[PDB]
């Protein structure tokens, strides 16, 4: 059995999962369901969700709880339980941070600060949050990591474990990086050749090259080290794919490091990290803004020659199921909502308020989508042209409701033309439209609540496989034609067997006068366009 594997061409990057590219329709446990007796709460969920990978954390406390003891019984019943449901398994190495903070390190590391030393901020006061400069705490992860995957590459021959994310949100809150004796040492000597030369920097210290950011770029930098370190160790041992997730600051107006999760892959400091981290496979945004700009903001800006998109974590509220979408547009290699669990937990105000069957369904609608096409549409991502799109307009709120007769009219074109998106698919546009009916021409108003999408991957110069959500999809030439007519030539709703396609029926008539409406139920689509003469 190929060892999975990230791969990245023409900037352009596949996770390959038994030698092809794999998607991750992903779902996330609650941060305490690492226990052999909370996977009954997991497994229902995730049968629900219609997931193929499960995320779930492995904590440093739990397999060395007494140093030296490794104790591997909840990732031997976890392999066991996740081989018979045949999904994949992300494992979370929750170490030296967990949310900035040692809370899952074993007793005997997070209790014995002298060994294992914090953050210390600039007024002397301590943070809940270890110092990346740590020497003992870097050699102690790095020596439980290895057992973790020594574990593995000895128990996980067909590699069920896919990825392991290193540490989870790793950062400093209160404080932009280590201001202790042993910090302060590093912080006032040279910036390392290394960082100077990948960043085409002139020589200096910290505060000569970096002046307002040296304080946040030398955090970033020195975690960066440490997460490298951990990953070169695990990977020598077993080489699966390893990969970091980010407690993301606001794009747009992300206020002070300190604030946010100062050190972490922050946007203003991926260059520093990649610089840093070159072992370390991609950098994964872990996403709880609902909006939409500052969503598609996130995701552009993750998304890059150098960074495969995952989507580690997001929110499990109905709002953010549609992101599905742009994310696997963009060639995104995975997704997974955050707290698919029945053990009594809901991260609210960041999640769902109520976790029920109706949460999971959200997602589970969009994963019928893709689960059909999973292995076919991850290889047009890799190899070829995808798009995808979401619903640009969130929910209106009770604000805009009350406070909102020719304003009414002008209101409603605003709302249709912020409704429609342009697509240019190379000879041919699409474009994509949200809340009308399959008939007639009546403009977009929305869906309440918003939740459309849709995907389309190029097979040919003229032929798409198209499937959405809640939306319609026309399709028009993409440049003036010359004196020539279009059409559709044909559109066959199908499915594919061992790889081929295979039509269920022509849709024709009705179902192609008004472009190609989809509702909640799940169609994949094979769209073929024709340029025509009438010379
Ligand atoms: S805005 O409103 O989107 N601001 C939200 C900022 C806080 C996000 C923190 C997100 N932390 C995440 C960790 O990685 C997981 O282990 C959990 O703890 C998870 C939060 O349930
Ligand atoms: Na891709
Ligand atoms: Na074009
Ligand atoms: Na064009
Ligand atoms: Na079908």
């Amino acid at each position: 059995a190929p060892l999975p594997e990230l791969l990245s061409n023409n900037g352009k990057h596949a996770l390959m999962v038994d030698g092809a590219p794999y998607i991750i329709l992903g779902s996330q446990t609650n941060n305490s369901s690492n226990y052999p007796d909370a996977l009954k709460d997991v497994w229902p969920s995730m049968e629900k969700m219609g997931a193929n990978t499960l995320s779930i954390p492995v904590a440093w406390e739990q397999i060395e709880p007494v140093e030296g003891q490794f104790d591997f019984s909840f990732v031997d019943v976890l392999l066991k339980e996740a081989r018979q449901r045949k999904v994949r398994l992300v494992l979370l190495w929750f170490a030296t941070w967990k949310n900035n903070a040692p809370h899952y390190a074993p007793a005997w590391v997070k209790l014995d600060n002298a060994r294992f030393p914090r953050v210390v901020k600039e007024d002397g006061d301590t943070l809940n949050s270890l110092s990346p400069l740590g020497q003992n705490t870097l050699a102690a992860d790095k020596k439980a990591f290895v057992e973790l995957m020594k574990y593995l590459a000895k128990r996980d021959k067909d590699h069920t474990v896919i990825m392991v994310q290193v540490q989870n949100e790793v950062g400093t809150y209160g404080a932009v990086r280590d201001y202790s004796p042993m910090a302060q040492a590093v912080f006032n000597a040279a910036v390392p050749d290394d960082l100077i030369q990948k960043l085409q920097l002139k020589p200096g210290t910290w505060s000569q090259v970096f002046g307002r950011d040296a304080d946040e770029f030398f955090h970033a930098y020195q975690i960066a080290r440490y997460c490298d370190e951990v990953t070169v160790a695990g990977k020598a041992i077993k080489n699966l794919p390893m990969y970091v997730n980010v407690a993301l600051r606001n794009p747009f107006n992300p206020g002070l490091p300190g604030q946010y999760s100062s050190g972490g892959g922050t946007d203003n400091v991926l260059h520093i990290w990649k610089a840093a981290a070159p072992n370390i496979d991609l950098i994964a945004p872990d996403i709880y803004f609902r909006d939409y700009k500052t969503v598609s903001k996130v995701l552009e800006l993750y998304t890059r020659p150098d960074n495969a998109l995952f989507v580690a974590e997001i929110g499990n509220d109905q709002p953010f199921a549609r992101y599905l979408f742009p994310t696997l547009g963009k060639g995104g290699i995975g997704f997974s909502p955050f707290g698919m669990d029945d053990t009594d937990y809901t991260n609210y105000p960041l999640g769902a308020k109520v976790y029920n069957d109706e949460t999971i369904e959200q997602f589970a609608q969009v994963y019928r989508l893709v689960n059909p096409m999973m292995r076919e549409w991850a290889r047009l991502s890799y190899q070829g042209q995808v798009w995808g799109v979401a619903e640009p307009l969130d929910s209106t709120t009770e604000t805009q409701k009350i406070w909102n007769p020719e304003e009414k009219e002008q209101h409603k074109k605003d709302r249709a033309s912020a409704l429609t998106q342009q697509l240019d698919l190379g000879l041919w546009d699409a474009e994509v439209t949200y809340g009308r009916p399959m008939f007639w021409v009546t403009p977009p108003e929305g869906n309440t609540p918003a939740a459309g999408g849709a995907l389309i991957a190029q097979l040919d110069d003229n032929e798409y496989l198209v499937t959405a959500y809640k939306a319609r999809v026309e399709f028009k030439p993409s440049q003036e034609l010359a004196g020539k007519k279009f059409m559709i030539e044909r559109v066959e709703e199908g499915r594919f067997e061992k790889g081929k396609w295979v039509m269920e029926r022509v849709w024709n008539g009705d179902q192609t006068d008004w472009g190609l409406n989809f509702t909640d139920r799940p169609h994949l689509l094979r769209v073929k366009m024709a340029s025509y003469s009438v010379q």
